[PDB]
Order: C-alpha cells, then structure tokens, then sequence
C-alpha cells in the first residue's frame, strides 16, 4: 500500500477578520504545514464549491466539438494566435483523456495597458456563446473574484507565517493586474480507456500526469471526492486524501525561491484513475512587474544568496518548461 499523507484541516476563517492574535495561530498552522508535506486543506472558507462543480459540470457536459474549436489555444488551432492560456484545451480520443478550459482575469479587456503592449502572459479571455451556455460567463467571472478573495486571505496567512506584515504578499496581488488564472479541467470516464493517455511512473503507478512542482506562488485547488493526488515525502510518494469540501493549498516553486526553499514547492503528482471528475485549481500568480526580494527565515539576518525575480519572467518560463517537461495539456 501507500501511506496517507498528513494534509491537515486548517480553519482559515479567521484570516478574513481583523482578531490578531486568531490569525496568527492560523499562521502558525500554515507554517507547520508548509515545513511538513507541503499541503493542507483550507476549511471554512466561504466559498460555495458545490454550485461551482454544478456550473462547471453544465458547461463540460454541454460543449460541443464546435465550440471547443472555436474557443481552442493555440496549440490546437492556428488561427488562435493570441490564445497561448486562456480557452479550450481539447482532449484527443485514443490518446489524451483531459480536457480542459482556462481564463485569466476579467479585467484583462482590449483597453487594458498589458494587453495594448501585447505583453507576455496577459489575454483577453474567450467565452462561448451565452444563449449556448446561459449564465456561465457570469459565473465563472463572479468565481474568478470569489477565489481571488480567498486567495488574498491565504496570502495574509503566509505572510505572517513567514515574520512578515500580513500585506507582505498580498500587496502583490492585485484585481487589475494578477496574472492568476483558473482552469477548469475534465478528467473522463472512458470505456475502454486508451493505455496511450496513461503514463506509467519508475515506481509502475499509473498516473495522468506526471510529477512537477507547480508554477505559481501559491495554488487553490477544488477537487471532486476521488482520491488521486499524490505528494513525495522523504518517506516516498504518499496519497493526498479528497475532500471536495475543502480547498487543497500547496506552495508554487515562486514561494520556494522567496523563502529559499523553507517553503518548499512540494513535488506531487495525479494518479489515472478511471472516473468521471473535476479538478478546478486557481494558480496565484502575482502581476507581471511584481517582484519580492528572496529572503530565507532560517537564518539570523533574514538573507539569502538568491537573485531578485520577476513574476512575470518567472511565468512565462514556468509554464513553457512545464509543457516541455509534462506535456501539452
Ligand atoms: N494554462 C494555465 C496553467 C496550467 C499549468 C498546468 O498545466 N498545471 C498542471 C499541474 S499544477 C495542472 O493543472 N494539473 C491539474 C490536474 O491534472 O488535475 C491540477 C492542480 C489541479 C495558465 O495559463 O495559467
Ligand atoms: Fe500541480
């Protein structure tokens, strides 16, 4: 067997509130947390997750091989040139089982100054069309902002785990600018699954994607109630318990070089599992000028020999290595 990994239930509410003292032993959560594996489950945090796997469900159900075309990345349509994150991610049948759809912040317009420049990372998002999905592109907006809140609580919480000032991150993190995007992806039940959309790890577990650190400062990831994540602990790859009530936060690999690797990016990776399910992460990108400078709080002077960063920089790398490494999604 595999052992479990010890992901604990953290009770976030109070970092919504202005009790200090309450924040700080939240704080002190995510930093055992964080030393340890690397993950935890954010509870109470006033998001209503089960209307967004319903939204989400509709619109999966519902999109049609036209639509996905139309509204496809880049890589699977070269008319899309523009489209490098946000749209659809199509599976191929036989081969590739997950599918997918990504948009970035809504107040990315075309009269917004980084999409005037034409500057990296930053997209106008595509939509279908509303008579075809009613409602869908008010929800998903509405839950951009929902998790973004969430996220800038959490933000508050590594902050002062960290020994800094609550706003030490979430100065970074703002609504006109964040580069921080949701995806929202179908895994499928298949009947025969194809052995070509299923990788094989050295250890012989069949996965769907294989192992990496996340490309972000922190992620805020839903999932449905089946069991599939995976975290490498010094005692070896270790199940991640679902909780489709909660939301599941790890580091990125921008956390890591902050803090030089006292918060580490935790290396995990999805087993294939045969089941129809969601997996609905936001990845807390912060914009694309940010950058804080790295600092390490196990050392006395707080110093580290890192090299200042930009997350812009940091992104735009980040995902283009991800593919190269794991794939095209
Ligand atoms: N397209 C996105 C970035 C996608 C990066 C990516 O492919 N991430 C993987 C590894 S974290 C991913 O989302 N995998 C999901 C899964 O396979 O279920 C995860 C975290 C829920 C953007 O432009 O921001
Ligand atoms: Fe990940």
């Amino acid at each position: 067997s595999v052992s479990k990994a010890n992901v604990p239930k953290i009770d976030v509410s109070p970092l919504f509130g202005d009790d200090q003292a309450a924040k700080m032993r939240v704080a002190q959560q995510i930093d055992a947390a964080s030393r340890d594996t690397g993950f935890f489950y954010a509870v109470n945090h006033g998001i209503n997750v089960q209307r967004l796997s319903q939204k989400t469900k509709e619109f999966h159900m519902s999109i049609t091989p036209e639509e996905k075309w139309d509204l496809a990345i880049r890589a699977y349509n070269k008319e899309h040139q523009d489209q490098v994150r946000a749209g659809y991610y199509l599976s191929i049948p036989g081969k590739k089982a997950v599918e997918s759809f990504c948009y970035l912040n809504p107040n990315f317009t075309p009269d917004h100054p980084r999409i005037q420049a034409k500057t990296p990372t930053h997209e106008v998002n595509v939509w279908p069309d509303e008579t075809k999905h009613p409602g869908f592109q008010d929800f998903a907006e509405q839950y951009y902002w929902d998790v973004f809140g969430l996220s800038s609580a959490l933000l508050k919480g590594y902050a002062l785990a960290l020994g800094k000032e609550e706003n030490f991150f979430a100065r970074h993190f703002k609504p006109d600018d964040t580069l921080a995007s949701v995806v929202l992806i179908r895994y499928p039940y298949l009947d025969p699954y194809p052995e070509a959309a299923i990788k094989t790890a050295a250890d012989g577990t069949k996965l769907s994607f294989e192992w990496h650190e996340d490309v972000s400062l922190i992620t805020v990831l839903y999932q449905s109630n089946v069991q599939n994540l995976q975290v490498e602990t010094a005692a070896g790859y270790q199940d991640i318990e679902a909780d489709d009530t909660g939301y599941l936060i790890n580091c990125g690999s921008y956390m890591a070089h902050l803090t030089n690797n006292y918060y580490k990016a935790p290396i995990h990776r999805v087993k294939w599992v045969n089941a129809e399910r969601q997996s609905l992460p936001f990845f807390v990108n912060l914009g694309y000028d940010s950058v804080i400078d790295p600092f390490d709080p196990r050392e006395p002077n707080g110093k580290s020999d890192r090299e200042p960063l930009s997350y812009g920089d940091y992104l735009q790398n980040g995902l283009v290595s991800l593919i190269n490494k794991n794939g095209q999604t």
